[PDB]
């Protein structure tokens, strides 16, 4: 039976999608989506799509109508208390169409964060809870993609890399391996009320990113740490706007202060070796 | 400025307010309430009554208009996956509106509950921690109300108290108490950002309810300790219905397991010293 994935024509939904055809046939995905014209290249690959936006109750209750397995994949986070409300309407959604396993994108060590995100993820968790649905909290780190994309050819220019986060260790993986993993949990056995922290058994630095950068890059770039009203001033400076800019600054602080040092063997355990972060800096660099 | 209660027409409600005017002015009062037709009693108190339905997020919106404090009294709770939408349209009222200060009626020691309630109140919790909005979390235990009522006259004619809570031990207070506390919390300094877990520490077993019960009535009650199939076929037998004789049969299950065992200092430190069981017993009896 089927497994319906929403947010899908998103990243991480996207990516979820194109591991889950690796594994199942397309007409066994049902990818849930906000803007159906956005999901055009989905239909073309025999994967059903439907119509669900978080902030419409009915459209939700119609969009997971007979699904077997659904993965909840979280909301875009401006406002997160409207996002709590969009949540609890997916998890009641999820409940009143009698969806017989959950899967839910989490944050890894929600419960020691220090960023209010967290408080979503909990509580949202804990609304899956009230359900009696069989779930998974795939509970996911830091997205390595938000540091490592093609936005570092600026740092190669330049020959520094600024941020505020200091020597904070980062236990970041990229949306691939996230997706590696919610595609096959949702493909076998076992995994049935378990909570996983989906990060890094091999945590990284800034001045290891500017290293690396360094070596694959042949230019000398260092890392240069700022403070926190630096960095959102030398962003800004750069053309990102103010919210953003200060989104990225509180992202370092909260690096800078441990939010993403610890481990855990989960993902590895899961999805066999991980991604290098070289080869990571070689793909987002096509070098 | 002015102090705002949901669930005004609540038995816990009411007594807040009742507490709330020995301490404040009835101006300064505003019971927020569903049913408006319901709150006449209040208004001729000089209490200004609002209409706020946890279904209905405008009404909510101007419910909690210019309120400073909110005292947010959790739901009736049938449906604990539509409670947490209630809640969470709640929550995100009160942040639009620039509430200053936030109260929650949650469950004490929710982390360890081994009932699915518990998880609507530390979702709530968590949705409420999103807002930024100062917090005070008012974890009640389980009502004595419950246990010891009118209904004990049943038990003095039969000569028994049935339950299947074993030697069971608990930690309950009467509404009054808990009002008694959050109206306290209200109306006094220190309470921002903090969570109290408002229980009795002189814990009671039924078997001490049976002797209670024996010495103020003079008729010999014991407590006859059954299996849960036996209870909940007992209570329907006494004329409850089939979903409450359920629900109080599993609250029992619970107390045998330890659910309300756990005790703290935080009620008996917020309102001084607590009501023996013994005189709550003597109140609903009127003996
Ligand atoms: N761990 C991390 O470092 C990290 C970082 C950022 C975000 N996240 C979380 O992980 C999730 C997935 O990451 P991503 O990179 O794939 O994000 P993304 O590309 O920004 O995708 C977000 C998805 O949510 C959908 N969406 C937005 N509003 C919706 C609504 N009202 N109803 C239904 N769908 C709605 C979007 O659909 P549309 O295409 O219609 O816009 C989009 O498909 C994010 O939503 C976010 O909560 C994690
Ligand atoms: N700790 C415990 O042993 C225990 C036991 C039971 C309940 N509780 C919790 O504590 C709360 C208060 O206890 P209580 O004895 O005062 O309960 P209660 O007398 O049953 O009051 C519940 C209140 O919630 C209101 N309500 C119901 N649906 C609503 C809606 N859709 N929108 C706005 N208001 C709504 C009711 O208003 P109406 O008058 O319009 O019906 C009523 O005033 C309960 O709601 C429950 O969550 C705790």
């Amino acid at each position: 039976f089927s497994i319906a994935v929403t947010g899908a024509t998103g990243q991480l939904g996207g990516l979820v999608i194109q591991h889950l055809l690796k594994k199942v046939p397309a007409s066994q995905i049902i990818a849930i989506v906000r803007n159906v014209e956005k999901a055009s290249t989905l239909a073309d690959q025999g994967v059903e799509v439907r119509h669900g936006d978080y902030n419409q109750p009915e459209s939700l209750q119609k969009a997971f109508a007979g699904v077997s397995k659904l993965l909840f994949i979280s909301g875009p986070h401006y406002d997160n208390t409207l996002l709590i409300v969009q949540h609890a309407n997916v998890v009641k959604a999820a409940r009143d169409a009698g969806v017989k396993h959950i899967a839910y994108t989490g944050y890894a060590f929600a419960e020691e964060s220090i960023i209010p995100l967290a408080h979503v993820h909990l509580a949202t968790e804990y609304a899956i809870r009230t359900t009696n649905i069989p779930y998974t909290f795939l509970r996911n780190a830091l997205y390595t993609d938000f540091f490592v994309n093609e936005g570092l050819r600026a740092s190669t220019e330049s020959g520094a890399i600024v941020t505020n986060a200091g020597s904070g260790i980062v236990n970041s993986v990229t949306r691939n391996e996230l997706a590696l993993a919610a595609a096959t949990v949702l493909t076998e056995e076992g995994h049935e009320n378990k909570t996983y922290n989906l990060v890094s058994n091999q945590p990284w630095t800034f001045d290891e990113l500017a290293q690396i950068l360094s070596e694959v890059s042949g230019k000398k770039v260092v890392h240069q740490p700022v403070s926190f009203e630096e960095e959102k001033n030398f962003l800004v400076n750069a053309g990102v706007p103010e919210p953003f800019t200060e989104i990225t600054a509180a992202i370092y602080d909260a690096i800078s202060k441990g939010e993403a040092s610890k481990t855990s063997d989960d993902l590895q355990k899961l999805i066999g070796s991980l991604t290098p972060l070289k080869e990571t800096v070689k793909q987002a660099l096509k070098m």
